[PDB]
């Protein structure tokens, strides 16, 4: 149940080693890379960003509880994301770069999952 690590307190960074790891930052609602080797904190850390993303995709946490993330690529794939700041579903240009749980195929899906569709 690696999705547990996703929903655990963030792993604390470390200035001992130069090695880096992935961790789900609840303040931004996305997986981020940071330097450190398990120098205290929670179990919220992963081998890489893909492992983090997949773990947080398997997490029960509603997609509407995460912020908009359509990647930072240069693709042009229309997809729907929930805006947590304006509390509304909008279409964004998917860049093709990973993402997070907040990722919908349709406006209906977005709204219904905010209602609590599961």
């Amino acid at each position: 149940e690696s999705w547990v690590s996703c929903l655990d307190p963030e792993q604390v960074t470390c200035e001992s080693q130069e090695g880096t790891h992935a961790s789900y930052n609840r303040k931004t609602g996305q997986c981020e890379e940071q330097k450190g080797t398990e120098c205290g904190g929670g179990e919220n850390h992963f081998e890489t960003l893909l492992k983090c993303n997949e773990s947080c995709n398997d997490a029960p946490k509603p997609p509407c509880s995460l912020e908009v993330d359509y990647g930072v690529g240069r693709a042009n794939i229309p997809r729907w994301y929930y805006d947590t700041n304006n509390a509304t579903c909008e279409m964004f240009t998917y860049g093709g770069i990973t993402g997070n749980k907040n990722n919908f195929e349709s406006e209906e899906e977005c709204k219904e999952t905010c209602k609590g569709f599961s």
